[PDB]
C-alpha cells in the first residue's frame, strides 16, 4: 500500500498599522483604532511593521508490506499510545487514545486471476498546537485520522487507485489609510498587503501480487552484510562464539 | 465531490466620537456621552478617532476521491479530535469532539447506465473566538457544521 | 458538487513507477544506499 | 516456508524531504550584506523495518 | 526472527530571524514581526542565528 502525501505553499506580508493612544495636556486625549483607551492611557502610538517572504515544500512517501494467504484475515498495526492520569476516587483508570497505521485486509483470488480484497486502512498521525501556551502540558493530543473502508478488485501486478484528496486556496487582504494611503512616496508606510497559497494531494494506492518463492539470498545472508557493513558485527568475538555457534549454525 | 468556497470582503471607517469627563472647580462637572461619571471623574475627555480601509479574498477548492463496487457501502474519512479532562471522581472520562469532512456513499447501476447514489456528506472545520480573552485555553473549540443528506443520479 | 464515473482498467503508469519518479525529483530517493540496499531489495523486487 | 528457507511478512519504509527558504523582502537581495537577512532549512530522512 | 532497522537522516540551517521591539522617545514605539508589544516594551531587537 502506498501512501504519497505532497505540500507547497507560499506566503508575503509587507505593510504597516498604526494603533495607538495619547494624551494631550491632561484635558482631552485621542484615541486611533481602538475599543479600551483607559487601560492602554499611559501607552503611546504603535506602528507595527510586518515583513515576511515564505515559501515551502514537503514530500512524505509511506508504504506498508503485509504477507498472508487466501482467505485468511490479516493485520499490520504501527501505533502509539498516550496514557494519561484520571484522578478519581473509585473506578480510578487509566485511560489511553491510540493512532496509527493500520491495515486490515480478506484476499481472495478470483476465477480469471484477479485479486479481490476487502480493506479497512487507518492513518493517523499527531497535530500540534502551539507550543507556548498551556495546553501543552496536559492530555491534548489533537489526533488527525483517516478513514478508508471499500473493495476493491485488481489484477496480477497491476494497481488501483482507493483513495484521494486535493485542496487549494488563495487568500489576500489590502488594508489602508483613507486619504494617506494614497501618497506617492510617503504613502507606503501606511498600507498593507498579505498573500497565501497552499497546494495538499494525499492519495492511497494499492498493489497486490502473489508470491510463490521464497527470498534470494537467504534472510541470514542479507543480514551478515549489514553487521559487516555498518561495523555492528561481532562474530569474531573470542568469548562470544562460544554461544553464537548454536544460533548461526546454518 | 467537489467543495468550492469563496469569500469577498469590503469595509471602511472614517470619523471621530467623543465621550469624556471634566471637573471645573470642585462645584460642578460636565459629561458628555456617558452613563457612569463617577469612576470617570479624575479622567478627562477622549477624542477616538479611526480610520481604516480594507479589501479581502479567499477561494478553497477541496476534494474527496473514494473508489468502491456496486452496491457496497463505503466511507471516507478525515476528522480531528479533540480530547478533554473532565475531572470527576467516579465515572472518570475521556471526553471528545470530532470534526472533518466524512463521506457514505452507496452506489448502484441503473438499467440505462446511470449511477444512483445514497449520500450522507458533513464538512466541518473549527470557527476560533477572540485569542486575547481566557476562554481560548479552555476546552471551547466552537464547532461549525454543515450536513446534506439526499439521493441523486 | 458530485461527478461520478467508472473504473474498468488499473493505472498506468504503474503505483510504483510514479512513486520513484518523486522520489528522485524532490531528493529523497535512497535506493543507491550502501547499507539499505540489502533489505531494500525484497520490497522493491518488481 | 519450505523448510531452511525464509519468508518476508511484515514491513515498513518512510522518504521524506523538506526545505523552506524565508527573507526580508528588498534587504534579501543585496550582493554582500543580503547574507544577514535570510534564512535556509532542510532536512531528509530514510526509515526501513522489515520482519 | 529477523527484525531489522535502519535510519539515515541530513539536516542543515543557516541563516538569521529579526524579531523584537524598541521605544523612541516615549512617544512612538516601533515593533517587527510580533503580536504582542506591550510585555516586550522594554526589551530589545533580536537576531536569532542559527548554524
Ligand atoms: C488618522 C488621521 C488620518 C485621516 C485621513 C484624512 C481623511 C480625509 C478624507 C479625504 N478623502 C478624499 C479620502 O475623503
Ligand atoms: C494627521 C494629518 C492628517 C492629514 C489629512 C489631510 C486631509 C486632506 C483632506 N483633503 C480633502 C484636503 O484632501
Ligand atoms: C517601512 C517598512 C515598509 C515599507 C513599505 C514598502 C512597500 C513597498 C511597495 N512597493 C510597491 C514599492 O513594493
Ligand atoms: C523592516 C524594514 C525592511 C523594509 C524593506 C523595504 C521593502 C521595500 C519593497 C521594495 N520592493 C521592490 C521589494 O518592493
Ligand atoms: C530600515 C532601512 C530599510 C531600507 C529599505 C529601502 C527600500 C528601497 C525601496 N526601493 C524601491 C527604492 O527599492
Ligand atoms: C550571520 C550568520 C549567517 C551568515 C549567512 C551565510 C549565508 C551563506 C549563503 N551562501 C550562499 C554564501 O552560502
Amino acid at each position: 500500500l502506498w501512501i504519497v502525501d505532497l505540500n507547497k505553499s507560499d506566503l508575503e506580508r509587507l505593510g504597516t498599522s498604526w494603533s495607538g493612544s495619547i494624551t494631550i495636556g491632561d484635558k482631552l486625549g485621542v484615541s486611533l483604532n481602538q475599543s479600551s483607551i483607559s487601560t492602554l492611557d499611559g501607552s503611546r502610538f504603535i506602528a507595527a511593521v510586518n515583513a515576511l517572504e515564505e515559501k515551502k515544500q514537503a514530500t512524505v512517501v509511506s508504504r506498508p508490506v503485509l504477507l498472508t494467504q487466501e482467505n485468511v484475515p490479516a493485520i499490520f498495526d504501527n501505533n502509539r499510545t498516550f496514557y494519561t492520569k484520571l484522578i478519581g476516587e473509585r473506578n480510578v483508570a487509566l485511560e489511553h487514545v491510540t493512532y496509527g497505521t493500520m491495515i486490515r485486509v480478506l484476499p481472495r483470488f478470483s476465477a480469471d486471476g484477479q485479486i479481490e480484497m476487502s480493506l479497512d486502512i487507518e492513518d493517523g498521525n499527531d497535530k500540534t498546537p502551539q507550543s507556548d501556551t498551556t495546553t501543552s502540558v496536559d492530555a491534548l493530543p489533537e489526533v488527525g485520522r483517516t478513514l478508508i473502508s471499500t473493495i476493491a478488485r485488481v489484477p496480477h501486478g497491476k494497481s488501483l487507485l482507493v483513495g484521494g484528496y486535493t485542496r487549494d486556496a488563495n487568500t489576500d487582504t489590502v488594508q489602508s489609510i483613507p486619504f494617506l494611503g494614497k501618497l506617492p512616496l510617503i504613502g507606503s508606510l501606511f498600507r498593507y498587503s498579505s498573500k497565501n497559497k497552499s497546494n495538499v494531494v494525499r492519495v492511497f494506492m494499492i498493489e497486490p501480487k502473489e508470491i510463490v518463492d521464497p527470498l534470494t539470498p537467504d534472510a541470514s545472508e542479507s543480514v551478515n552484510n549489514i553487521l559487516k557493513q555498518s561495523g555492528a558485527w561481532s562474530g569474531d568475538d573470542k568469548l562470544q562464539k562460544w554461544v553464537r555457534v548454536y544460533l548461526d549454525r546454518g
